[PDB]
């Protein structure tokens, strides 16, 4: 689909369901500084600092957590997820975005955040594009 133009992303959130010993504090700050750097170029500007940023285990504390955020940060515009691999926690983080709360999310795995790459970044700017486009 079409690129659009005018999306600005101040407001948004990490939700990292990846162990930390697998993907620590570095990994999350040096992926999201790669994603600032792409999408501003892109001309889609992901502001490099995250009004939230924690780790959670197990689609469980999907919900607890997402209620939390739209509780907390007024014109939250995103929460992108982290996943360990294939897990539960993919269809959760849906049904809940999508369906209970109205949130959007973009997942990424673990992989990709442990190592970037502009290829997978940019399959992340896209994604990102498309739904808040």
């Amino acid at each position: 689909k079409q690129f659009h133009t005018g999306i600005e992303i101040k407001v948004w959130a990490i939700a990292c369901f990846a162990p930390q010993r697998q993907c620590t504090e570095v990994h999350l700050k040096s992926f999201t500084e790669q994603l600032r750097k792409i999408s501003r170029d892109a001309g889609m500007p992901i502001q490099g600092q995250p009004c939230f940023c924690k780790y959670a285990q197990g689609a469980d504390s999907v919900e607890p957590m997402f209620r939390h955020l739209k509780n907390t940060y007024a014109g939250l515009q995103l929460v992108v997820v982290i996943l360990p691999g294939k897990t539960p926690v993919y269809a959760e983080v849906k049904r809940v975005g999508d369906t209970v709360l109205g949130m959007a999310t973009q997942c990424v795995q673990m992989k990709n955040v442990q190592r970037t790459t502009p290829q997978t970044l940019s399959n992340l700017c896209l994604k990102i594009n498309v739904k808040l486009g």
